[PDB]
């Protein structure tokens, strides 16, 4: 259980009031959980970003104005998460739409680019209460994006499902 604190991530936003019409994730944030196995399996598409759970189905509305998105520059980026169970984890993978995606349309595994910008895999180990991951946001990515962070659980069946919307520059 956690969320990605800073860039905010969507349901982080919905408890901060600056996303709209979020439904039940803005009272916990922390628990967009459903399947580990993304792409190959976990939540289906049109359901990435609520993780296929009932009362989060309102993460999955996608319109291009729909989220508040954060300003960021492609290029180096600190992506950090707060955890409120620090479970055994297996990975942790952080995937950005893909160039020419549409925001007009739900997200589905074609929304993005399945190879992952970056991939920290833990061997099962105990994360800490804060976790942060450095990594760069791919150069030819510029305006509306969504950056999906996966959290891989080791020893459950579970994964947690963390869409950050962006807006990016040079």
């Amino acid at each position: 259980h956690g969320y990605v604190e800073s860039p905010a991530s969507r349901a982080y936003q919905c408890k901060l009031q600056l996303n709209t019409q979020c439904g039940s994730v803005q009272y916990e944030p922390q628990s967009v959980e459903g399947l580990k196995g993304f792409p190959q399996a976990g939540p289906a598409d049109g359901h990435i970003a609520s993780a296929d759970k009932s009362t989060f189905f309102e993460l999955d509305q996608q319109t291009p104005t729909r989220w508040n998105k954060l300003n960021l520059k492609t290029g180096p980026n600190s992506f950090t998460w707060k955890l409120t169970a620090r479970h055994s984890t297996t990975s942790w993978r952080y995937f950005i739409t893909k160039p020419n995606w549409d925001a007009s349309q739900p997200l589905t595994r074609a929304s993005f680019d399945l190879t992952p910008f970056c991939q920290f895999n833990d061997g099962g180990a105990i994360p800490a209460a804060q976790v942060t991951h450095q990594c760069n946001i791919p150069a030819d990515r510029s305006g509306s994006h969504v950056i999906l962070a996966v959290w891989d659980i080791a020893d459950t069946a579970n994964a947690f499902y963390q869409a950050i919307d962006v807006n990016l520059s040079k």
